């Protein structure tokens, strides 16, 4: 399948993206619990006492009960206000990680990808070296026995072939266990996927660094959050200043209160004692609070928030000279990727030359059969390495876009035209 | 000593255990804590305080002593259930992980065990790598002292040998760490260790790819854990709703109150309600609380204990996807393992190139030394793959084990029987 | 610059170390958060209370307002004196933690440098590796059009110097990688650096061992905190057992308050009249209170502080494991350095010998180019090796200074004597 498909039926059945979401949607969510203070809070009360202990001035047995709905509303509390504005604060904060495990699935489902991909490059030309050396064996075990070829070069024909089979076995499980990276970031598995197509290949050259820097130190989403976090730990400095504040609370309750009494020293009494008093209530009120001095707590806890602002500061200083290199690095990677393939497709045609003027050598007898096979194994080297620099390329180009914080659908549905042949995924 | 002696003082040290066994028999306890809000709750108190006329207080001053036993109880006060349940809950994960670190310390018991045999084979080959070619060095310069041999040949003899010399630096010191490494593990230095003995090497395949995937997803820990953390977030949903529901608590008291007055004692139209009054009372009042209207507090932590579970859901899958991609990855790791011992086994077998066709020519003229030195490199590079791939089969059987979660103490039982020779950690 | 000039100019800008210290800084300020309980304090609060009848109560109204002036101050309470000491070995442990931190800011510093100075030798060296070949291949065809022919060897020649292409592109990118690498760190790009002279160059046998292990136990900083944690562990299990303790308090309170009556009750007494009460009164008091049973919680919670004081000590000794470990590996590792330089020294006057010799013989005809390519290609590796092991020396000569924990400026301005020639990090 193209890239785009599997990456399609993997986005919206990824495991850990999702739950960055139901991470986001409680930080969301609970805007509403840090609201909740502000808002009018109702209860319903409702007591039964019994009171027996006895005088050596009052006494006297009671029983007592008693409902009531209490009120509160806050008046002018700010610490209240405060933390409703931190939790907004903070739900921003979760919204960006959000969009940054949003960032990363991409990448993760595109290097799984070509993870596979040129696994089995590898052991497709491991298969084509094992073979291209089988025609050199069984030919040489012939030319042997017309005498022409020693008792010598056969025995180290025969070694460096099985030194091959070793290979082929360690390339077979490099395809398997690469299966085995894709079947979880996307969770399937592909018995065939699309190959890059070799002449359908053209390296743009990378965009300027001081204008990718620039972009970058702007829509990146890691100094983003290191901003918005110095933000929270902001607010947090003024958090800690309203601990001087003072506040203003509202009560209202309408209650009721009846009592009974028991025993002697009740019953035969003079005037109101007995007197089985059953009344109700009707209170509004207002509170005032403000602190006068207290430890120099208040104190402490500012400068606490200011070193953590300080903090919170420096964290931005390494989140940006993270930034800072990241551009520079892949876009170094890059370039270099470019050179690479330049580099290593101008040795596969010199490999190439000097291989085939080997088979040349080994026919009319100028040239060894130990020298023909150093002349293959040089050359399947110089493909793989150049297989590998284009895959590099794909994926520096993601990062370097990555970096700057533009990485999406558009950038992953540009390289479903660079791809073409669906290629097999099993090691048979 | 053995791995199974090696191991077994190991279990009684290892302080990365013993730790992880404390977070456990802590969290355990915490049971007792987190049900102590349930029982009788016995506290007592006395209170002396003076007054003072401020106002039209004036000339009456009071001082009241008071003390009393304090008792109060629960009945029916669900969140205090729920917590309960929460830390039982909470023990459950922290013994599950304290399992896996069991697991843990027998896979690095044997990994580090296995690195140090390793370092011995590639020193023990590395040294007789580096005899054998002070052996074609020694003919060579006496086979050049009558001009048989050209000056470049012995050369290129001892610039080889002297990397040979650099390598078997890096090979002691390679070992000489091993040591150090096992000692953190176990907390002993071990002058000789069983190395395996190789004439009696089993290498029977494993159980089917689907045998071991169900028995891992009834027996593996890492699951059985992320099973239980869904259900702690289920269950935790139960505690946010809980702040609905009403609250029932029983209380009694019973204490001595003692004030007198004096000041302004008495002047006139009241009466002396200032004589020295002496009480005591006896309560036993029980008391009910519930919420009407909280500010929408309950819901938003209903809905984010919600959000909550269905993270914990998600991670749940990613835990098992996590399973697959380790008993598939492990079982084709075991399959490449027997696989490539096969390979290397024959590689070895036919790198005796270098026995006959190079030794045997090399003696009477025929091939040139550099040729010989290529063929005595290739059999030892050989050599190390070999035993360095089967102590890679060795613990890709454990390896598997840890992803079945049968990982334990039998399993090694199992290969200290194919190990036998005591080979020493601290040659020459 | 140098590397001594390199560490200042990081250890002033670097924002790590500095969000390191803003830690420190927090955690220090907390001391008075923590001691505040412990001093008096004072509170202003005023009320305001409407009062409206019922039932018994119909007919009766009130209007009361309130204000006193407040204040607690604590005299025998242990938990509040153990939040202190607490938080001042919270503080202590914070800066054991930073001192850390200084040294890795030197560490790091050190290893992206000497990384920087790699990169050189490695780019350096893969230059006139190609421009050896380069005069080889040109002083070969110059031939190859006249005399012996090598239609299949100059082919091979070529193919060679393809590849060293490749590898002197990949060099060329390690070199800016390892610069960005350098900046980060410091916050500067660096044009010129100072490189190690060979000629100034002597190597130091280390300290012995049991000297190291002996100086590390005592003074290494990790297991220093690991101290310190193990003591705050032991203080926690006291902290938990203040729960058993009476707490006398303080509180002092001068008060105004007043009440005026309204509705169908104005006709009557409570002295003079059954309306007015404005009052005042001043109040000093103490606060006994001593918990006697509570569901066993303050027995659990010692249960609990004991069992993690046993993982304070089991992490004890994971760091002293550790310590020992570290200490062991970083003498093995430079005496390892000082061996190997001594190894690589001579297998360049070998491999320079050797081609020395090879260049000669293919100068008259009797060697080919294939023979003095390989020659030059193991000239230059043991050169890059050399180079290579020199530079890691002086990393294990800090490593060990870092193990015993005493790695500073000092340690950085010993380096700065064999260091002088300085060396451009991109000369195209
Ligand atoms: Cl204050
Ligand atoms: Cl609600
Ligand atoms: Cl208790
Ligand atoms: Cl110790």
């Amino acid at each position: 399948e193209n890239l785009m498909q599997v990456y399609q039926q993997a986005r919206l059945s990824n495991p850990e993206l999702r739950k960055s979401a139901a991470d986001r949607d409680a930080a969301f969510e609970k805007i509403n619990e840090a609201r909740s203070p502000l808002l009018p809070q109702l209860g319903l009360g409702a007591d039964y006492t019994y009171s027996n202990g006895y005088r050596d001035a009052n006494g006297i047995n009671s029983n007592a009960t008693s409902a009531s709905l209490q009120l509160t509303q806050s008046i002018f509390d700010m610490s209240k206000w405060r933390a409703l504005t931190l939790q907004e604060k903070a739900a921003g904060i979760q919204d960006v990680t959000y969009q940054t495990d949003q960032q990363t699935l991409i990448l993760n489902t595109a290097t799984a990808y070509f993870n596979v991909l040129n696994a089995i490059d590898v052991l497709s030309y491991t298969q084509a070296q094992k073979e291209a050396i089988y025609r050199q064996l069984d030919q040489t075990t012939q030319r042997f026995n017309v005498g022409l070829v020693a008792i010598t070069d056969v025995q180290n024909a025969r070694a460096q072939y099985d030194t091959v089979l070793a290979n082929e076995l360690t390339a077979r499980n490099n395809l398997d266990n690469a299966v085995e990276q894709l079947r979880q970031i996307t969770g399937n598995y592909y018995p065939e996927l699309a190959a890059l197509n070799v002449e359908n290949f053209k390296t743009d050259k990378p965009q300027p660094v001081n204008a990718l820097l620039k972009e970058a130190e702007k829509r990146n989403l890691s100094l983003l959050q290191a901003r918005l976090s110095q933000d929270l730990a902001r607010e947090q400095i003024r958090q800690a200043q309203d601990g001087h504040l003072p506040t203003l609370d509202l009560t209202a309750s309408t209650g009721i209160s009846d009592t009974s009494y028991s025993g002697s020293k009740t019953r035969g009494a003079a005037g109101t004692q007995y007197d089985d008093s059953n009344m109700g209530q009707n209170k509004v009120g207002l509170s005032f609070s403000l602190p006068i001095y207290q430890g120099g707590m208040v104190n402490s806890q500012v400068k606490q928030a200011q070193y953590n602002f300080v903090g919170a500061s420096e964290q931005l200083e390494s989140a940006h000279r993270s930034v800072v290199q990241t551009v520079r690095s892949s876009f170094n990677n890059i370039n270099a990727s470019i050179s690479s393939i330049n580099a290593y497709k101008q040795a596969v045609v010199s490999a190439q030359s000097s291989l085939d003027a080997m088979e040349a050598g080994f026919s009319v007898g100028t040239e060894t059969i130990v020298d023909v096979l150093d002349a293959t194994t040089t050359l399947y080297n110089a493909k793989q390495e150049l297989a590998n620099a284009r895959y590099n390329y794909l994926i520096n180009q993601l990062n370097i876009k990555s970096a700057l914080g533009t990485l999406n659908e558009q950038d992953l549905l540009a390289l479903n035209n660079a791809l073409s042949k669906p290629v097999s995924t099993n090691p048979e």
